[PDB]
């Protein structure tokens, strides 16, 4: 696979090695907050994350992920459209060149300049791999960031970022706080989806916070510099590692406030 976000490997390509990509339930969507319902079946959502043990973050050539340590219960998500327990794997950023681009999900057609995914997989298959082969395997609360104040609880993702310049690099990464980068609120959207790069697998519950982070012009340049390419290729900047909003099809949007 030779996937990427480029012009001759971009998202209008990924359909041809993975066809899902023209699927029934492909993320991220436009979020229209004039049709999205207030659904009061939804239980409250319990992000508990006090007892997160993050590991290693790694450049994957596409994004960063921030892992943690999944072989217990510790970082979970459960509440609102779940049914049972989720637990935290990893999280990542999606962003643009410029302030103005950056999000995978939109609200009525704004692209925020990034959006932080939590991905979260359903205890009861055992396994990450396992996970993905189930419509409701996967749980991935989204979180879209502004450009404007500080986040001063993203700054130690920042700073390490220096040393996962490239394609494979990892570096330790343990000790880091995922509380730190919530928003006051957690009002969100919902609705089922699919993971946003290939292998594009049908298995999320995709959970949107309405309430947008704060971080500075400073912090996202820094997500900038990273590369796409590994060491000692020709550099490429990792910006544009978005998705555009897919085909809603024969899904409902559902808001968790009135
Ligand atoms: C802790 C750990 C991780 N790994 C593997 C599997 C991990 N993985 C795979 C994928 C699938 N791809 C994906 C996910 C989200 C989105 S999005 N943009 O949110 O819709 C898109 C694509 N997600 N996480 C991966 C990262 O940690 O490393 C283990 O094997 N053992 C381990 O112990
Ligand atoms: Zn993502």
């Amino acid at each position: 696979h030779h996937w990427g976000y480029g012009k001759h490997n971009g998202p209008e390509h990924w359909h041809k090695d993975f066809p899902i990509a023209k699927g029934e339930r492909q993320s991220p969507v436009d979020i229209d907050t004039h049709t999205a319902k207030y659904d009061p079946s939804l239980k409250p959502l319990s992000v508990s994350y006090d007892q997160a043990t993050s590991l290693r973050i790694l450049n994957n050539g596409h994004a960063f992920n921030v892992e943690f340590d999944d072989s217990q219960d510790k970082a979970v998500l459960k509440g609102g459209p779940l049914d049972g327990t989720y637990r935290l794997i990893q999280f990542h950023f999606h962003w643009g060149s410029l302030d103005g681009q950056g999000s995978e999900h939109t609200v009525d057609k704004k692209k925020y300049a990034a959006e932080l995914h939590l991905v979260h997989w359903n205890t009861k298959y055992g396994d990450f791999g396992k996970a993905v082969q189930q419509p409701d395997g996967l749980a991935v609360l989204g979180i879209f960031l502004k450009v404007g104040s500080a986040k001063p609880g993203l700054q130690k993702v920042v700073d390490v970022l220096d040393s996962i310049k490239t394609k494979g690099k990892s570096a330790d990464f343990t000790n880091f706080d995922p509380r730190g980068l919530l928003p006051e609120s957690l009002d969100y959207w919902t609705y089922p989806g699919s993971l946003t790069t290939p292998p594009l697998l049908e298995c999320v519950t995709w959970i949107v916070l309405k309430e947008p982070i704060s971080v500075s012009s400073e912090q996202v340049l820094k997500f900038r510099k990273l590369n796409f390419n590994g060491e000692g290729e020709p550099e490429e900047l990792m910006v544009d590692n978005w998705r555009p909003a897919q085909p809603l099809k024969n899904r409902q949007i559902k808001a968790s406030f009135k």
